[PDB]
C-alpha cells in the first residue's frame, strides 16, 4: 500500500542521511585544520624546519620587483593533457592541446619528454615555425626546488604521474636533452612556473591586487607574493616572492588523521602515491568522483541503492568521473541529468535512487569547499598578519575544472573562506585566459 511504500522510504531516507553525516564538518573542526595548516606553513618557509614540514612552500624566483616583447611558447603538463601556447607580449594567442598516452605517464621520463618534444614539434609545423627560435615558458604543475626561474628539481610526481628517472632532477633539463635528442627544433627555455603562479600572474595582469594563485582542477594548490624576509630559503629581504605552497601534501605526516573517513583511506591505498597527498585527496577532482563511487557502492551494501546490486561499471575504479557528480548537482529538480548519468554507468535508477546519488555528490563535494576554504583562510590570514594590515584587501585569482564547472562549490567555498578570514575584503577572479598567458609573461621579464 501507499503507507507501507512512504514507510519504507522514509526508513531509508534516514539511514542515508546517517551515513552521509559523516562528511559533515563544524565550524571548529575547519578552524581547527586552519590553524593546523598556517603552523606548517610558517614551518615550511623556515630554513631550521623546511626538511621536516609536510607543507613546503617553495619559492617560486618569481617577483614583485621588476619586461621584453615578441613571441613566446607556453607549454602546460599537469593539469588535463599537455597544452602548447604560443602568445605575443607587445597580449594575443594561438593555441593547441594533446591527448598523453597512458604509457607516457607511467613508463620512463623520456618517454614522457620525448612526447613532449613531438607535440612542439606538430605544433611548429601548423604554424610554419619550427625554423623559429623562441623563449620558453614551461607551466609544469608539480612540486618543485628551485635554484632559479629557470632550474628546478621535481621533488616527486603527483597526480597519478610515475614517470622513472625524473625525480631529482632538473625538470628544464629533462625538457632541454629531449629537444635535443629529437633535434627537430630549438627553443630557448628561460621560465619554469607551477601552474597556481601562471593562474595569479594572468590574473594579475587583469587585476594588480590579484597576488594569490589557486588550483582546484584534478589537484589542488595554491601560491601567494610572500615577503622575502619570510622566504629564508632565498639571500634577500626586499620586495615580495611567490611561494608554492603545496598544501595538496598538508596531513602526509599525520596532521589529518582524525578528520580521514574509510573513503579517503580506500581512495589513498588505490592510489599511484599511496600515503601522500592527502589533503588534496580531499578536494582534487582526480578523487572527487571516485570519493562518491565509493559512499554509493557502501549504500549499495547496506541495501539503500539500486536493489544492493551495482553494475560492471559502477564496479569500475575511476568509473564515475568528477564531471558527473558537477552534472549530478546541477540537475533542475526533475532527476533527468542523474538519470541519464546512472543509466550511461549500466544502472536503471528509481527517483529516490537519483535523490540519494544526488545526496552523496553534495556530501562529498560540500566537503571539499569546506576543507579547500581552511586552507585558503589560512594563507590570506597570514598574509595579513605578515603585512600588519587591519584590513586587508586582497584578489584571489582561480583555475581548476572543480571550481569553474561545479555549480555550487565556488558558492560554498567563498562564503566558508569569508567566514574565516575576518578583517578581510576578498575579490575572486577566474583564470578565463589559461595558463598559457601567465607562463609568458613571467618568461617575458625571464628572458633577460
Ligand atoms: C632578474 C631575474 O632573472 N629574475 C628571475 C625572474 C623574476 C621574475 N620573472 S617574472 C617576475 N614577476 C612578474 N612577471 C610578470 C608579471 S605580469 C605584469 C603585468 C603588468 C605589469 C607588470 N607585470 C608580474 C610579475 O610580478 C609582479 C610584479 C609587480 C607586482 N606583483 C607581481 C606579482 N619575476 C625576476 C628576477
Ligand atoms: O595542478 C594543481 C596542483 O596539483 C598537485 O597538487 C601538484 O603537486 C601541484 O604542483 C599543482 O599546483
Amino acid at each position: 500500500m501507499l503507507d507501507d511504500r512512504a514507510r519504507m522510504e522514509a526508513a531509508k531516507k534516514e539511514k542515508v542521511e546517517q551515513i552521509l553525516a559523516e562528511f559533515q564538518l563544524q565550524e571548529e573542526d575547519l578552524k581547527k585544520v586552519m590553524r593546523r595548516m598556517q603552523k606548517e606553513m610558517d614551518r615550511g618557509l623556515r630554513l631550521e624546519t623546511h626538511e621536516e614540514a609536510s607543507v613546503k612552500m617553495l619559492p617560486t624566483y618569481v617577483r614583485s620587483t621588476p619586461s621584453e616583447v615578441g613571441d613566446f611558447l607556453s607549454l602546460d603538463l599537469g593539469g588535463t593533457n599537455f597544452r602548447v601556447m604560443l602568445v605575443k607580449v607587445g597580449v594575443k594567442t594561438k593555441h593547441q592541446m594533446y591527448s598523453i598516452p597512458e604509457d607516457a605517464m607511467t613508463g620512463t621520463a623520456e618517454m614522457l619528454f620525448d612526447y613532449i618534444s613531438e607535440c612542439i614539434s606538430d605544433f611548429l609545423d601548423k604554424h610554419q615555425m619550427k625554423h623559429k627560435k623562441l623563449p620558453l615558458g614551461f607551466t609544469f604543475s608539480f612540486p618543485v626546488r628551485h635554484e632559479d626561474i629557470d632550474k628546478g628539481i621535481l621533488l616527486n610526481w603527483t597526480k597519478g604521474f610515475k614517470a622513472s628517472g625524473a625525480e631529482g632532477n632538473n625538470v628544464v633539463g629533462l625538457l632541454r636533452d629531449a629537444i635535443k635528442r629529437r633535434g627537430d627544433f630549438e627553443m630557448d627555455v628561460v621560465a619554469m612556473v607551477n601552474d597556481t603562479v601562471a593562474t595569479m600572474i594572468s590574473c594579475y595582469y587583469e587585476d594588480h591586487q590579484c597576488e594569490v594563485g589557486m588550483i582546484v582542477g584534478t589537484g589542488c594548490n595554491a601560491c601567494y607574493m610572500e615577503e622575502m624576509q619570510n622566504v629564508e630559503l632565498v639571500e634577500g629581504d626586499e620586495g615580495r616572492m611567490c611561494v608554492n605552497t603545496e598544501w595538496g601534501a598538508f596531513g602526509d605526516s599525520g596532521e589529518l588523521d582524525e578528520f580521514l573517513l574509510e573513503y579517503d583511506r580506500l581512495v589513498d591505498e588505490s592510489s599511484a602515491n599511496p600515503g601522500q597527498q592527502l589533503y588534496e585527496k580531499l578536494i582534487g577532482g582526480k578523487y572527487m568522483g571516485e570519493l562518491v563511487r565509493l559512499v554509493l557502492l557502501r549504500l549499495v551494501d547496506e541495501n539503500l541503492l539500486f536493489h544492493g546490486e551495482a553494475s560492471e561499471q559502477l564496479r569500475t575504479r575511476g568509473a564515475f568521473e568528477t564531471r558527473f557528480v558537477s552534472q549530478v548537482e546541477s540537475d533542475t529538480g526533475d532527476r533527468k541529468q542523474i538519470y541519464n548519468i546512472l543509466s550511461t554507468l549500466g544502472l536503471r535508477p528509481s527517483t529516490t535512487d537519483c535523490d540519494i546519488v544526488r545526496r552523496a555528490c553534495e556530501s562529498v563535494s560540500t566537503r571539499a569547499a569546506h576543507m579547500c576554504s581552511a586552507g585558503l583562510a589560512g594563507v590570506i590570514n597570514r598574509m595579513r598578519e605578515s603585512r600588519s594590515e587591519d584590513v586587508m584587501r586582497i584578489t584571489v585569482g582561480v583555475d581548476g575544472s572543480v571550481y569553474k564547472l561545479h555549480p555550487s562549490f565556488k558558492e560554498r567555498f567563498h562564503a566558508s573562506v569569508r567566514r574565516l578570514t575576518p578583517s578581510c575584503e576578498i575579490t575572486f577572479i577566474e583564470s578565463e585566459e589559461g595558463s598559457g598567458r601567465g607562463a609568458a609573461l613571467v618568461s617575458a621579464v625571464a628572458c633577460k
